[PDB]
């Protein structure tokens, strides 16, 4: 029952992102939150003396920071996503980058504990906020996702709007010809929560195109790219159905794309259902 | 930014249940938990000088308490159910009672905040644990569930095992002939979490009979009856598909039953799909 | 084990002071603090849209706030005072007011619990910070100090520098001619902590003139006046040895005065030792 | 803002003592406490399967534990000592040992943070309770006390009852013939708090014999011996005025002794004032 604590440009920027995430967590323990969480990030990011361009889910246009505070990196984030979360990728022209230029990204999930999944390009680490210390404690290094899972995760209430491939794929999960058990279904309906289950327990998560939202719903710059980056770094795949999420070339900051991600073999089975349609 | 706090046999028993729930919450903030949470309840219930018979999800046989500590009430509970929870109904012969003899019941959900839904027969109150005070704060009196919702909630991965009625019902939710929007689907896969969403946001939750578990999975005495009691007290319905959960006559302490509950009109539409099969 | 919470220009200003005190408490749970605590107050006070002039223990000159945010009240404070604290009185010409013009004042003591003693002119209330809620909970209304105590409190290590009256008075406390027990001595050496013991348990507290500091040490505007106001509102006295602290006319913002306060009969015995010298 | 945590018979016993201290801390954050804290220690010590004999400040007679749980060590403790604390020394015949047979001892101080000073014979470590983790974090290894300080600490309100040596010594602190500054005086009046200041900042602390309590007040087995052990391990001295505290041979479990401890040169100056009287 005794412990020692040890510490573990870009670096200051992530400190401030983590600090904002600390702030956000406590406000949640208690729509007025969107505004509040948004301003926490921006300000804490602005005053980390290390950003030039910011993209928020909450702001129509990108937020260019004052030259005195200006820095090198660009940050696209969703300040606030039942367990909700925060999403960010560190990279206006300078904000429309393809996901494969990400230097750092992560998310936070605000449950009983505040967890942060984080990667700077050499894997994924999981942190648990220690609110007494006001510091993030490493709980798992280099998290790897299962090659294949036994869970599938989408809003099946959109069945009537599904494209052929999604319909075929869900059919296979429920009626495996093979004579393997059907997958279990889980869908919390908060993307950080569903993605995070997928990372940790394995399987696949889907918010694809459908009749209602033919480009999908989830946002490229600060939802899909970020979790795509985390998932790939964890040994998984993230696709739109036609190309890896991280390879999309953004043509607007608030652009939407389809998101399919998870265990690589599960995503690869989904892609087989696409080629064949 | 200034507040005053005010207070708000059976009564001591619920105090101790709440205290055990306090204890359990903190252990969770951190399988070894099942054993630990179980023993917390039992002991705190035993030493409330007010129980005679206990039924735990964790113990094969009922736990008869020593005469010096013995009391009037009987407690059936699930110490530990991603947001997990604790479930209990206050009522061995004396433990096999039909749900309609419940004097008190509730659950706890351990998320960012520990919430307790509680009823003693005159409605449902929602409490939020204040871990600084070690006390439960009332956040909503007499919670009522929507007459009808727009959410349905089950493991659709069991489709291949569904009975005709469940299959028909899910079909209607996704393809409303009517020309109303399809319901949204949510399934966390933890029963306290799914039930609680259902209470608060409305709709229906299902873990019915299927080929695999023809009696269902969920346990009558300390899962289904308790949440059935909470849901009815909130203006909803809870059925097995053939009779209200609370009217089942238990023929074993660890008996399983099907559970369908939620907004009353949603449960009543499900029941229509049964009569017709 | 169940509770209900109830709420309990000038008003927004105190909210923000309390919020800054919330912020300060958490930073303490962990010299770099002086700067940090100071800036928290100023900013949170500035952006309460209700101040015009501020005086900090940390700033040589008074801090005039921008007209867009400007308001009616003036605040003199010590952001940071072993249990330390925060001190403030709500009232540059406009900052040099005699203590009897105070509209509101209080202190915070950062121990196991963060306590705030607060008065707006109709007594003293004691609050305990609930860090989960981020709100202050009333624990005692209209605190009254004992008419007479059994504790005296000063740095007796300054004996060699004491004036005649202080020496005579300490002699009486230790060798009561009367044949009453000697007072007990307590001296934490943090003024908020010593004052607060004095308020609650009774007795007297002294930091008088001496050879070293002939004007005393403690600061008029944001140490002595504030606690003088709290103590008088609690039925006590606060004197410099020649006039009530609150009646001094400040001739500089960082002016020092002698402070003697406590139970009124104890302060009145001290004053008798002065007249007679 | 990122950290890794690392771990750091006798050993299980100290775990349980620390656990009881965890429990006690939280009850304090909120006379009924004496009983509660006492029972926490005893039970957590009893069920560490490692004690045979216990001595509490709260129990007239020693508490012999049941053979099934019995173990090797004997524990003398004060469950509860404004910042209060817990004191314990690990060693009925088997309970009357001279302090120099101590295998382990420490104290806890319950302030803004719960600190534990701990020694197993190879120095003193300081720990800070992390209440989120429920674990104690090392903040300083092998704490050493100053050779000489500038603080003296006793209830000078007992002056009329002082023996010649104490009176002479206090005179020297206030009127240093030498032409060095007088010591500062601090006296919180809680022994854990006063001792702890003394360890960390340096100087001397005294609760000697006087006319009222000619054997002193503080208790040998679970107040004086424990802090004497901590202080010596930190490079200081602890004396009764005639022999080191740890060398006293107890003739009763609730025996009292005089306590003088601190920086070794300060204690040695006090002892010079004794030989000379
Ligand atoms: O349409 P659904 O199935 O309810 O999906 C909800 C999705 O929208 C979100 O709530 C976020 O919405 P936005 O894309 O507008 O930010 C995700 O958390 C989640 O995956
Ligand atoms: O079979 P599924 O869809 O995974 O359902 C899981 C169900 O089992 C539970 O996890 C509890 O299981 P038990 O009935 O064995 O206690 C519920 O929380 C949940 O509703
Ligand atoms: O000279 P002493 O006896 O050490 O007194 C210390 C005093 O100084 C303080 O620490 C604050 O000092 P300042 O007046 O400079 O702010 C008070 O808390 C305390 O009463
Ligand atoms: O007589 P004083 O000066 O008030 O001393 C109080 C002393 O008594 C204590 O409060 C504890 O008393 P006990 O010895 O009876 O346990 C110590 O913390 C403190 O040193």
């Amino acid at each position: 029952d005794m412990l020692t604590l040890t510490r573990y440009e870009l670096t200051q920027l992530l400190n401030s992102m983590l600090t904002a995430i600390k702030a956000i967590s406590s406000a949640v323990r208690k729509k007025k939150l969107d505004v509040l969480s948004n301003s926490l990030v921006i300000n804490m990011l602005q005053s980390s003396y290390s950003t030039c361009v910011l993209v928020s889910e909450e702001n129509k246009d990108a937020i260019i920071t004052a030259k005195e505070k200006r820095g090198k990196y660009v940050v696209c984030f969703d300040p606030l996503d039942a367990s909700i979360g925060t999403i960010f990728a560190i990279y206006e022209k300078d904000a429309l980058q393809c996901g494969r230029n990400i230097v750092a990204a992560g998310y936070a999930l605000y449950g009983s504990a505040t967890l942060v999944a984080l990667s700077t390009g050499q894997g994924v680490d999981l942190f648990m906020l220690d609110p007494a210390l006001g510091e993030f404690v490493l709980v798992e290094k280099d998290v790897k996702i299962k090659k294949k899972g036994k869970i599938y995760s989408l809003n099946e209430g959109y069945a009537k709007y599904f494209d052929a491939a999604t319909t075929e794929y869900v059919q296979k999960k429920k009626f495996p010809e093979d004579g393997s058990a059907p997958y279990g279904a889980r869908y919390v309906g908060s993307m950080v929560a569903d993605v995070h289950r997928t990372l940790v327990y394995g399987g696949i998560f889907l918010y694809p195109a459908n009749q209602k939202s033919p480009k999908g719903k989830l946002r490229l710059l600060y939802e899909c790219n970020p979790v795509a980056y985390i998932i790939e770094q964890a040994g998984g795949l993230a696709t739109t159905g036609t190309q890896p999420v991280l390879d999309v070339k953004p043509e607007a900051i608030h652009q939407r794309v389809p998101l399919i991600l998870g265990s690589p073999e599960d995503v690869q089975e989904y892609l087989t259902c696409v080629q064949k349609n």
